[PDB]
């Protein structure tokens, strides 16, 4: 409807793949070469379906800050003919707040799905499904089941992967420069 919504679609169009692990179906962002992120609750083993593709996982690695505790994302990189849109020049490079974002999601369910879920708190801790996890993001939209792995934009910066929520709040993991670095 608006620039917000049209960065999202671009976004959305090149960049993401429908991933299934035994766990359920994510939106599943792909950053470059045949590096995706995934919401660690996927629990990614050695053999991942992509786009109803049996596809072999070359690494898997969970991400936890320096102290040791858990942010919620994982970093797959897939056994695929195909490279990814090279984005990362779009993540931000520190933690942030942010005005007017949109949480996008691509599932069999929730096909072309997008929703401005409007001003984006830097969170930080938050006790997410009984597990401590950093570099949490909050926005104040009734997120439902089918939405994890959804990204989060802003007009020019792809800023996170959406979590979980509480049924009032949704929360996102942070997307960094620094984690894809290679």
């Amino acid at each position: 409807m608006g620039p917000g919504f049209d960065f999202a679609q671009a976004i959305m169009k090149k960049n993401t793949v429908i991933a299934r692990t035994e766990k359920g179906e994510f939106t599943m962002l792909g950053v470059y070469d045949r590096v995706a992120v995934i919401p660690t609750h996927a629990s990614v083993g050695e053999i991942i379906y992509i786009n109803d593709v049996e596809t072999r996982v070359l690494d898997a690695c969970a991400l936890r800050d320096l102290t040791d505790t858990n942010l919620e994302i994982t970093i797959v990189k897939l056994d695929r003919n195909q490279k990814f849109r090279d984005i990362r020049h779009f993540l931000p490079r520190c933690e942030d707040d942010y005005n007017d974002a949109v949480l996008s999601v691509h599932t069999s369910k929730f096909p072309n799905m997008y929703i401005p879920v409007g001003q984006v708190t830097n969170y930080g801790f938050l006790n997410l499904g009984g597990t401590p996890t950093h570099r949490i993001l909050m926005y104040n939209f009734p997120t439902r089941a089918g939405q994890c792995g959804g990204v989060v934009t802003t007009t020019g910066k792809v800023i996170g992967i959406h979590v979980g929520g509480n049924g009032a709040q949704g929360f996102a993991a942070m997307l960094l420069h620094s984690y894809f670095t290679d």
